């Protein structure tokens, strides 16, 4: 809840497109990152479906672990995933309500905490 991150992604809406075409292509956006063929910048642009968040290079600014509104819009599972993820990883597609997010973590201030 004082946990914060501060986040980028590229999202990947699937209105009107198949479910499986739209996270093939998050796979493939990824490897092609890991592999430096493009960087997570010039994916944003080319990718993301977040026009609010691409015009900001993919910047969602600071979120809060367990921030209702955040938990909200895209829920409890990806605010949790996102906060399982280190400063600077580059994450494989997470699932959401809209579609799928390849997050980077570009900040973190948070506790350690066990798994129970």
């Amino acid at each position: 809840l004082p946990d914060i991150s501060r986040v980028s992604h590229i999202f990947f809406s699937t209105k009107d497109k198949k479910r499986s075409d739209v996270l093939d292509q998050a796979k493939n956006i990824l490897s092609q990152i890991r592999s430096k063929k493009i960087t997570f910048e010039e994916a944003v642009r080319k990718y993301s479906n977040d026009e609010s968040s691409k015009a900001k290079n993919g910047d969602l600014g600071f979120l809060s672990r367990g921030d209702q509104n955040a938990q909200n819009l895209l829920g409890a599972d990806f605010v949790k995933e996102v906060f399982n993820f280190n400063k600077g990883d580059i994450s494989s597609p997470i699932a959401s309500k809209e579609g799928f997010h390849i997050v980077k973590v570009t900040e973190k201030y948070a506790r350690p905490h066990r798994d129970a």
